[PDB]
Formats: C-alpha cells, sequence, structure tokens
C-alpha cells in the first residue's frame, strides 16, 4: 500500500524514537494506510505531547525545517513544528487543542487512550485510533475525509 519513500522515512522516524522517552503517534494519512485505509499518503503527521514536540526536534535537529512553537489559529492551538526527512514534509503537533463552540479549548488528549500499534517491517508503529480520528475531523469540517474513514470502518463491521 504505503509508497516505498514513505516507509523508508517512516523507519527513520521510529528508528531514532523507539529507545527514546518520548509519546508519540502517527495521524492523518499515514497512519489511516497504515490501518489499511486505502488513501493517498501525503506528508507525515507526528501527534505527541509538548515535551515531546520539543524532544522530536532535539532528536531530529538536522532535519529541522520549522522549529518548533507554540502556535494557534482560532480553531487550533499546538506546539508546532516541522522536518524535512528525505523530501517529505513531517509535520509535530504537541497537545493539540481545538477550539470548542464556547470559545474555550478542550484539554489536550490523552494519547494513550486512544493509541494502537501497527507492526510493519520489524516496526511497531503508535497509530491513532480511526474511530477518534474520524470524530475529531467532523469537529474541524474535514467531511470527506471523515466520510471517507467512516464508509470504509462501516465495510469492516
Amino acid at each position: 500500500m504505503i509508497r516505498p519513500e514513505y516507509l523508508r522515512v517512516l523507519r527513520k522516524i521510529y528508528d531514532r524514537l523507539k529507545n527514546e522517552k518520548v509519546n508519540w503517534v502517527v495521524t492523518g494519512s499515514l497512519s489511516f494506510a497504515l490501518q489499511g485505509v486505502p488513501v493517498e499518503v501525503h506528508d507525515i503527521d507526528i501527534q505527541t505531547d509538548e515535551e515531546g514536540a520539543y524532544e522530536i526536534e532535539r532528536i531530529f535537529s538536522e532535519f529541522v525545517s520549522k522549529k518548533v512553537r507554540f502556535s494557534s489559529t482560532e480553531k487550533i492551538c499546538s506546539h508546532f513544528g516541522e522536518l524535512i526527512i528525505d523530501g517529505i514534509k513531517v509535520e509535530i503537533m504537541g497537545d493539540i487543542r481545538k477550539r470548542l463552540e464556547d470559545g474555550t479549548w478542550e484539554d489536550p488528549v490523552d494519547l494513550n487512550k486512544y493509541k494502537r500499534f501497527v507492526e510493519t517491517h520489524g516496526m511497531k508503529i503508535p497509530v491513532l485510533s480511526l474511530e477518534y480520528e474520524y470524530q475529531a475531523y467532523l469537529k474541524l469540517g474535514r467531511v470527506e475525509k471523515a466520510e471517507t474513514l467512516r464508509k470504509w470502518l462501516n465495510e469492516r463491521k
């Protein structure tokens, strides 16, 4: 499913994080593909906690394209940075919070609650619950992506 160039970058990421005390999960398109959803993989998204975002930046320091900084829109905020590894963009998002209807910010997710693991090519990759991402996508208005996930999930069940 996943194109070799993405598998190779995933391995580079895994090899540097697998023995470090960092809470991380792959999210978005690569996570969906790893879990069997036939979506196109464009870029890599890594979700973590606040401390983890700065740790990942340190661990991958030679690949940094944008330093991690607390960054907000009206709709979402996180400790956000970027790597480029072999031409592939890797976004780092620590302690993501979505804006609620009343203008408060939700608490960041407990990543461990929604984490699962996919074995691929000798790697045990942490990924985010598809049900969780489906619901998050609805809240953000990413309706086509949510409905793609939902259709695939419905077709398993």
